[PDB]
């Protein structure tokens, strides 16, 4: 990637920036700018290019063979039992909360068995992220 | 990714900004901008690409043969039991929440059991992200 | 992707802003602009490409063969009981919620068993997300 | 990756900033700016290229073979009780949270038994990130 | 990487900055910049490149093989039991909070049994990350 870039406020070139109530005179500004930019960017030159699989079984005897790709949960068990008795009694509850799986961005990109793979795979995620603000 | 730009509030080539009760006097500004910008980006020269899948089975035996992708759950329990029981009691409750299973964003590309891939594969995700505000 | 961008307020290539009660005396602007842009993208030279499966299965015997793709979900179980129960209360609720499964943005592109693929592949998601805003 | 940048506030190639009532006289500025990039950036040159995977099996008995990929969870259990019981009594809770599993970016690109890859692979992650802000 | 730059607040080439009620009198600023960037990156001259991956099985008995991969979590009890009781008592209770597993940035790029890999894999992380902020 050539270019990344988190910003949390301000981006710009050339700024002229005047704020908060200041006295700004006689002001002369000249800007002469010559900007180029040449970008040569996957390129690729390839006589030949070959991907050959094969497979091949013979007089063979196979029996209980298993194959299990990833990610695989099998048995999770969530329990949380929540009680609350009062006999005579004050309650005050405010910016309570529970919370069991959460999940903001999930990014798969090559989940397989057998992969064979040519070329560029790129992944990139930019946030701002804040949970929980009370009061 | 030639360029990825995460800005929060502003984002200018050239900014004059002038904001907040300021006094703005007498002002000269020659621009002069020459920009170019030559993108090559994904050319490919290629004469020959082969992409050859070959099985073959003879005289075998097969028997109990199983594959399972991949993200199987099988057996998930989830048992939240709530109970409130007052029997002379005041209760006030403000700003509460149960969550489970939330899922903002999930992005799944290339999920499979075999995978031949010959090119160019790209994620992005950008996000401002707040879950809970209370008060 | 040659440009991805996410700008919260303002973009613009040349800003003049004037705000909030500024007094904006004599102003002389002159601005000259030579601006070119050259895209050259996904451009593929080939002479001959070949995809090519071919299976043979020949005097075989073939039994309890079981081939499962992804994402199987099998056995799941939510339970999640409330129970209120008042002799003599006052119970006074404000912003209370319960949500067990929840999904913005479900993005799947190639979920196959066999995938053979020439080409190319882009997912881009940009959000501004608040979940819950109570007061 | 050539630029990569985290910027918490400000980003700019030239910058005059005026701000909090500063008092800006007879000014002269002169910029004369000549930038030019020129980018070169994955450029591959090959003759010929092969990838080959080949197997053959003959006259072999195969039984209880068992293959499981990576990320395999089997028995998680997850028992968290709350239990409240007050007979006489006043009780005020702000800002209080329970939270089992919390996921904010997962990103996985590969993930498989047997892989054969040519080629380029980038990951980049860039965020601001507050859990609990209270008061 | 050729740059990469964690910048806090401000980053700028050429910076006149101006802030706190200062007086700024006669000036003459004149600014001649000559700036230029050549970036030759990832280029790669090959004749021929062979990946070749071959298995024969022959005559051969295979009884009880199982092959794991990495990451198997098996049996894994969390137990948070909390029990507040009170007779005649009074709680004040501001900012507390249990959390069992938060997970914020996970990074998986290749994760197998077998990997054949040719080519350039980098991993980029960036942030800023408070947790608690109470009062
Ligand atoms: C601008 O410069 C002229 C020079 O003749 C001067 O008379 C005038 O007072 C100046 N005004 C400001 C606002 O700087
Ligand atoms: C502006 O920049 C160009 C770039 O070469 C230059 O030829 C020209 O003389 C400059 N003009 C002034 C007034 O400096
Ligand atoms: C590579 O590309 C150049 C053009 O930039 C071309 O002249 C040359 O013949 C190519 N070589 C091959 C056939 O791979
Ligand atoms: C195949 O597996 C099953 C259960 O996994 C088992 O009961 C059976 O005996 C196995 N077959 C042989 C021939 O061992
Ligand atoms: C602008 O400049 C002229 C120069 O003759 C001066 O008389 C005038 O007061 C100036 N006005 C402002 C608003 O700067
Ligand atoms: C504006 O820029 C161009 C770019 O070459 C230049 O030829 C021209 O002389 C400039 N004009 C002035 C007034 O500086
Ligand atoms: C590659 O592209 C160039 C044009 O840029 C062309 O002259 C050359 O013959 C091509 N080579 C081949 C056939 O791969
Ligand atoms: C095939 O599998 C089933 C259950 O998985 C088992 O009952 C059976 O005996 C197996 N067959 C052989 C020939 O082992
Ligand atoms: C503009 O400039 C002229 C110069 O003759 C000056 O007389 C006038 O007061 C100025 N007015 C403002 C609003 O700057
Ligand atoms: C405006 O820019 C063009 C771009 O080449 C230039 O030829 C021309 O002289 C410029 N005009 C002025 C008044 O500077
Ligand atoms: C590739 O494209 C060029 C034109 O840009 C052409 O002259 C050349 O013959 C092409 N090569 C082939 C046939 O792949
Ligand atoms: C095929 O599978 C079934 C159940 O999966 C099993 O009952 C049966 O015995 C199997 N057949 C053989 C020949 O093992
Ligand atoms: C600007 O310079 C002139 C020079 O003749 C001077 O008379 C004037 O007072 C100055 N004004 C400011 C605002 O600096
Ligand atoms: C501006 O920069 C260019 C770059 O070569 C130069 O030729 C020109 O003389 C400069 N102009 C001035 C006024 O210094
Ligand atoms: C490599 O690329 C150059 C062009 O930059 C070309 O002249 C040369 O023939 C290429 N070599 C090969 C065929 O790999
Ligand atoms: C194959 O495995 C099963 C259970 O894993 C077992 O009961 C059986 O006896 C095994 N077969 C042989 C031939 O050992
Ligand atoms: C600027 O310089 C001139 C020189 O003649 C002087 O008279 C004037 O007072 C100066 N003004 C400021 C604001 O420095
Ligand atoms: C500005 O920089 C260029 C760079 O070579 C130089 O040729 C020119 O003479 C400079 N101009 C001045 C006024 O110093
Ligand atoms: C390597 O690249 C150069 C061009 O920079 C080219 O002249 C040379 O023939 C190439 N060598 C090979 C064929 O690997
Ligand atoms: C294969 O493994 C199973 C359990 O893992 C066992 O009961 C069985 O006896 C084994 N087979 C042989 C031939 O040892």
């Amino acid at each position: 990637s050539i270019d990344v870039k988190y910003i949390g406020v301000k981006s710009a070139y050339v700024s002229y920036d005047v704020q908060k109530r200041t006295i700004y005179l006689n002001i002369t500004n000249t800007l002469n700018i010559t900007n180029n930019n040449y970008y040569s960017v996957e390129v690729e030159n390839i006589t030949a290019q070959v991907q050959f699989s094969k497979t091949v079984i013979g007089k063979a005897r196979l029996n209980n063979i298993t194959i299990i790709g990833p990610l695989d949960m099998k048995q999770i068990d969530y329990t949380v039992p929540t009680v609350i008795a009062e006999e005579m009694s004050y309650m005050y509850d405010f910016c309570t909360l529970i919370s069991i799986k959460v999940h903001n961005i999930v990014l798969m990109m090559q989940v397989t068995v057998t992969t064979t793979y040519f070329g560029h795979s790129e992944q990139i995620s930019q946030e701002r992220y804040q949970y929980v603000d009370c009061g």
